[PDB]
């Protein structure tokens, strides 16, 4: 039994002076890298403990002692995701039921019925980079932004934002980014009740009505029509939960939509464009990659076969998720009394926070080299120490879109490196903007054209 490690405290101002920045995950790095695995930070009227090392994350992933916790970015988050899988606490009745009824259309079965969706909008995305004239450059993460939430719209509930035919945004998708920039922006807020955020207040409200009357619209649309097709909100409307018998409520139908929309987009975007930024800074694994992509995508587009067989693009993936898994961190509370490590006493509902790419830079597992971008690491997932990668969480809060998030990340990199060179023609330097998710703010590149077509 060890007193918990712990920052400086300034008086009244506890730990708060050490996180003064708009990377709240990167500075909690650096103080795990001096203080260790674990450490507890207090700041006025608030108090976690970061836990880092495999050794710890392990006990922390016990379902029988701890439970997921909705830290404060969720709960406000769930002013318009409501009683959605990602902001619901595990006892709410929606939350076991949304989940049996879900997992089997989440699962990597499921993935063959999305696959020709996914395909339609990675044709658009290789479709634009084609098209640019020779000056041009693209933006990376605002491209893979507008495939995700197209992907998502379109594999979710059959509806087009059409992000590729637009400068500005579907209106709906400009007041889920608005409202998710609200829910962030209401952390850092000292005084929230000053009237000079009154406005904020008011455009909340509008963004929040601008989502539920469109996704109500369509699910009244879908129920009207008794249209069958291959999307999640056809498997909401006709399901039932094994447990139970009962299906979802329309309303909860319509708050899973807005949550897999919210939730996995971003972090899916962030994905794609970290992994681009790792290969165009390592051109030999660029290259690897690349070869193995015109290996395997023989055909004019690509099979749900022929993305299993892309197994370097896989490791590439899970190497970028290692340096930087693109929603960083997740909360537990202690579900009764019990001790952490053999050293840490805990009451029940003290919280944890699992600091995940500091996990990823545990050196016992990994070796000392954890900076280095390998995908070597990932030829044997089988042998990866258990829980030492975490970048979809823990058990039965995992993330439900793994298998959709990892198929659609693998087709459209495999299918950018079958299509095009890349340059980085700005010596680009990493800049990770922290939102809910993390991300490469102003990475850019230019595309070459391989000149190989694509199919119809
Ligand atoms: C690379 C992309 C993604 C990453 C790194 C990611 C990561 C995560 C993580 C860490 C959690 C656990 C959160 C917690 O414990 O508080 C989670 C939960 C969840 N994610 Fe994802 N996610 C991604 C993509 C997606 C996609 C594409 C979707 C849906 C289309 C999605 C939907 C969900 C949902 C609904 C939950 C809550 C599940 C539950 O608690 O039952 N995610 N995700
Ligand atoms: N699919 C949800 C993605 C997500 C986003 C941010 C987070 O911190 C996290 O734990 C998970």
């Amino acid at each position: 039994i060890k007193e918990m490690p712990q920052p400086k405290t300034f008086g009244e101002l506890k730990n708060l002076p050490l996180l003064n920045t708009d990377k709240p995950v990167q500075a909690l790095m650096k103080i795990a890298d001096e203080l260790g695995e674990i450490f507890k930070f207090e700041a006025p009227g608030r108090v976690t403990r970061y836990l880092s090392s495999q050794r710890l994350i392990k006990e922390a992933c016990d379902e029988s002692r701890f439970d997921k916790n909705l830290s404060q970015a969720l709960k406000f988050v769930r002013d318009f995701a409501g009683d959605g899988l990602f902001t619901s606490w595990t006892h709410e009745k929606n939350w076991k039921k949304a989940h049996n009824i879900l997992l089997p259309s989440f699962s990597q079965q499921a993935m063959k019925g999305y696959h020709a969706m996914m395909v339609d909008i990675a044709v658009q995305l290789v479709q634009k980079w084609e098209r640019l004239n020779a000056d041009e450059h693209i933006e990376v993460p605002e491209d893979m932004t507008r495939l995700t939430l197209d992907t998502i719209g379109l594999c979710g509930f059959n509806y087009r934002f059409n992000s590729f035919y637009r400068d500005q945004p579907h209106p709906f998708i400009t007041s889920m980014v608005r409202a998710l920039d609200e829910a962030m922006n209401k952390l850092q807020r000292a005084n929230p009740d000053d009237p000079a955020y009154d406005e904020n207040k008011r455009q909340f409200q509008e963004d929040i009505k601008v989502m539920n009357d469109l996704v109500d619209k369509i699910i009244a649309d879908r129920k009207a029509s008794g249209e069958q097709s291959d999307d999640l909100l056809t498997h909401m409307l006709n399901g039932k939960d094994p447990e139970t018998g009962e299906p979802l409520d329309d309303e909860n139908i319509r708050y899973q939509i807005i949550t897999f929309l919210a939730a996995g987009h971003e972090a899916t975007s962030g994905l794609l464009s970290f992994a681009l930024y790792f290969l165009v800074k390592n051109p030999h694994v660029l290259q690897k990659a690349a070869e193995e992509a015109a290996r395997v995508l023989v055909d004019p587009v690509p099979s749900y076969k022929q993305v299993k067989q892309l197994k370097y693009v896989g490791m590439v993936l899970n190497e970028a998720l290692r340096l930087w898994p693109t929603g960083p961190a997740f909360s537990l509370y202690a579900k009764e009394d019990t001790v952490l490590g053999g050293e840490y006493p805990l009451e029940k509902g003290d919280e944890l926070m699992v600091l995940i790419p500091q996990l990823h830079r545990d050196k016992t597992i990994w070796g000392d080299d954890v900076e280095e971008f390998r995908p070597e690491r990932f030829e044997n997932p089988s042998a990866i120490p258990q829980h030492a990668f975490k970048p979809f969480g823990n058990g039965q809060r995992a993330c439900i879109g793994q298998q959709f998030a990892l198929h659609e990340a693998t087709l459209v990199l495999g299918m950018m490196l079958k299509h095009f060179d890349f340059e980085d023609h700005t010596n680009y330097e990493l800049d990770i903007k922290e939102t809910l998710v993390l991300k490469p703010e102003g990475f850019v590149v230019k595309a070459k054209s391989k000149k190989i077509p694509l199919g119809g």
